[PDB]
């Protein structure tokens, strides 16, 4: 079962680089989003159905420097900076929460039940679910948790963020073919990776594959919650990087 | 318009999983098939070409249905009706939605490229050329993963084929996911005019090729020696 090419290797180290450079520390220095912020004490009825203002507020607080690593960690990606600018912008637009959403889901902890968004802030289930994400919380926690077992490496998550980065069929893409063809690349150097490391369990590579599918379909549920967002909340707490990536 | 509900993101993941699991990877991995075995009835040199890949195209469709809950929660005897009924409905949308315009070349499985003469004197006649139809129509619907999915899984919850015991409860089924479909696809804002009328129509194309299909299998029958005909082919097309 093929091993990386040389150049394969090489494209290895640059994705790697370029997700170990924008994935700051994580445990350690993690502070939690203090209980009362997003949760009821005793909960009474289905959460996620309004908007806590609050906690929202909190998530909006650090969510400019989450969207600026997926920027950056896009712009470091020779193969990113061949497409014409519209290009870059509508897969930056299509991957964004995809790639948040899988980098948070990695930080889960078993034992306090908390991912840790950008790795600085530890927040539960109820927490992110109130706060707007709705059953994207869901989503994140529950992949979170399945993805422990298949302990993923720096590489594995860099690889995976680009081949989400890399969607040739988000609306609007002038170089369909060429963005197809990084793609196509990045999952050759990624399944050889996996060749190289291997886990020890059946069909492991179509198994990480399928959560392709799921990060796919998370972007496209919080897509929604963007639009409910847009209706309840006040204007002011949308930093203008959030609503340049999502809107439109 | 409306948007999924809670219940209908779960239920779109569930039917979206059931089908990239069963959809093999496709731009290149592909083998266009030699243009000297079906030039221009039934050229036995294709079809046998075509049944070597049949019984992995049909498990395919098998495996997706059986990764539904709804499908498998059904009595035995409309499980198989059911999958009967589909099969080559949905093998068909799979063919055309792999349609490649610079080609002129639909890829079976994602894996076995061929012309509109190719499938059509290899066996399937006229159906060829309604799914090579399908194919071009289809280019730009831009159809998703969960588009091709919830497509699929219309055409399995078919209430009207003959012999169901469970008619009300697969068309209950039917409407789950049609109603989480128009759902998803009023998000979604497709650039074709009249979009969501115009893929429904797509169903009752696909419905008509299936038919159509029964119809070809037996003129295959005649023609083929009973021998090139996988055992699987014979159980899901055969009476
Ligand atoms: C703010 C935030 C950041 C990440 N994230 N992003 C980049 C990164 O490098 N690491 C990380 O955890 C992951 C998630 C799930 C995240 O939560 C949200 C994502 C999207 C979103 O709209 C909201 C609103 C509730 C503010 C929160
Ligand atoms: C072999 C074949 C496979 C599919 N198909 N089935 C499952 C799938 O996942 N993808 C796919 O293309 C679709 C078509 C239209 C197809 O061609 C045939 C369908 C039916 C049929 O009877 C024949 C005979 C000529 C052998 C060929």
């Amino acid at each position: 079962k093929p091993e990386p090419t040389d150049e394969e290797w090489e494209l290895i180290k640059t994705v790697t680089e370029a997700h170990v450079a924008t994935n700051a520390q994580w445990k350690q220095k993690r502070k939690f989003l203090p209980e009362d912020i997003g949760q009821a004490p005793i909960v009474n009825a289905p959460e996620g159905g309004k908007v806590d203002l609050e906690a929202f507020s909190h998530f909006t607080k650090i969510i400019t420097p989450a969207i600026t690593r997926v920027v950056d960690f896009a712009k470091k990606l020779p193969m990113f900076c061949e497409l014409p600018c519209e290009d870059q912008i509508i897969l930056l637009k299509g991957c964004c929460m995809e790639i948040m959403s899988l980098r948070a889901a990695v930080r889960y902890d078993p034992e306090s039940e908390t991912l840790t968004l950008n790795g600085e802030m530890a927040v539960t289930r109820g927490q992110l679910k109130n706060g707007g994400l709705g059953v994207v919380s869901d989503a994140i926690f529950d992949l979170g948790m399945s993805l422990s077992s298949f302990n993923l490496d720096d590489t594995e998550v860099a690889l995976l963020q680009a081949v989400l980065l890399m969607s040739s069929d988000r609306p609007g893409l002038a170089c369909v073919e060429r963005i197809e063809k990084y793609q196509d690349s990045f999952l050759l150097a990624f399944e050889h990776y996996i060749n190289y490391r291997k886990h020890h369990v059946t069909h492991f590579w179509p198994k990480l594959l399928m959560k392709v599918t799921d990060l796919r379909m998370i972007g496209a549920c919080h897509a929604s919650r963007f639009l409910h967002m847009k209706v309840e909340c006040p204007t002011e707490l949308f930093p203008p990087l959030f609503l340049e990536v999502f809107e439109d």
